Formats: C-alpha cells, sequence, structure tokens
C-alpha cells in the first residue's frame, strides 16, 4: 500500500459553495493504492453527528464504504470510500442528527477533488 494526501472540497448541492459537510471532514484527505484498488480515505469529524452517509461516483453507482477506525473519544471516524484513478467529483448522501440543537436533516453534497485522482504507483 501507498499513499499521498490530497485535497478536496464538499460543495453545496446544485452549487459550487463550500457545503456545512466540508467542515466536518479532516482537509487533506489521502489517496491509497493497494492490490489494484484505490481508496480515498478521509476522517469524519463529530462522527456520531454523521447517522447515515453513502457516497456516489459520476454514473450514481454507489461506491462501498468501510470503517478503518472508529475513535469514540476523539468521536471521530477514518472511513475509505472506493475510487479509481481519474475521479473528479463524488456524490454524497448523508443523514444528520445533532440532539442538542433539535437538528434532524437529511442533504445531498458533491466532494470535488482538488484535482483528479492520480494514479499512484
Ligand atoms: C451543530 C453543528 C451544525 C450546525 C450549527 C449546522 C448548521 C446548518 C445550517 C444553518 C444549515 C442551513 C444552511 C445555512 O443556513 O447555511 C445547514 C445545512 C446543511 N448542513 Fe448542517 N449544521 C451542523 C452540523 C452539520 C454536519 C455535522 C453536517 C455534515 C457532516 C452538516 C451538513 C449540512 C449540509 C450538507 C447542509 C445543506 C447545505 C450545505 O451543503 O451546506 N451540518 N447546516
Amino acid at each position: 500500500a501507498t499513499s499521498q494526501p490530497i485535497n478536496f472540497q464538499v460543495q453545496k448541492d446544485g452549487s459550487s459553495e463550500k457545503s456545512h459537510m466540508d467542515d466536518y471532514m479532516q482537509h487533506p484527505g489521502k489517496v491509497i493504492k493497494q492490490n489494484n484498488k484505490y481508496y480515498f480515505q478521509t476522517v469524519l469529524n463529530n462522527a456520531s453527528f454523521w447517522k447515515e452517509y453513502k457516497f456516489y461516483n459520476a454514473n450514481n453507482q454507489e461506491l462501498a464504504t468501510t470503517v478503518v477506525n472508529d475513535n469514540k473519544k476523539a468521536d471521530t471516524r477514518t472511513i475509505n470510500v472506493a475510487v479509481e484513478p481519474g475521479y473528479k467529483s463524488l456524490t454524497t448522501k448523508v443523514h444528520i442528527v445533532v440532539p442538542q440543537i433539535n437538528y434532524n436533516h437529511r442533504y445531498t453534497t458533491h466532494l470535488e477533488f482538488e484535482k483528479a485522482i492520480p494514479t499512484l504507483a
């Protein structure tokens, strides 16, 4: 397995404006290559707020996500999202629950890699 950091920004549905969702993922993320497979590895902040998250490519095919680590004390979670070299944009669909502000909403956003996912090595 080899990796490189990658810059990205989550943007609002139907807009190029930065999404609130961008604030809850750590920057930069990471691209990982292992055994002919690529992953975008990213850390969700305040993971307990994220009741559901699903990721899709530009062809609206759901991308497999796995938990790398779930850190309850820090309230973070590292996940891998299956990707391929050349991916530029992911659609995400999330259900966010913040009980202390009576907040319970579902959203779609698009995550924009700064550059296409590169071919590593
Ligand atoms: C306690 C923390 C939070 C506050 C105060 C908050 C506040 C808001 C507000 C006020 C809006 C409506 C649009 C606006 O007025 O700007 C909004 C929408 C939205 N929020 Fe939350 N939010 C919180 C947590 C989160 C989390 C944890 C996520 C996802 C990880 C999230 C994702 C979104 C998304 C995707 C929208 C739709 C517009 C956009 O894409 O930015 N929010 N939020």
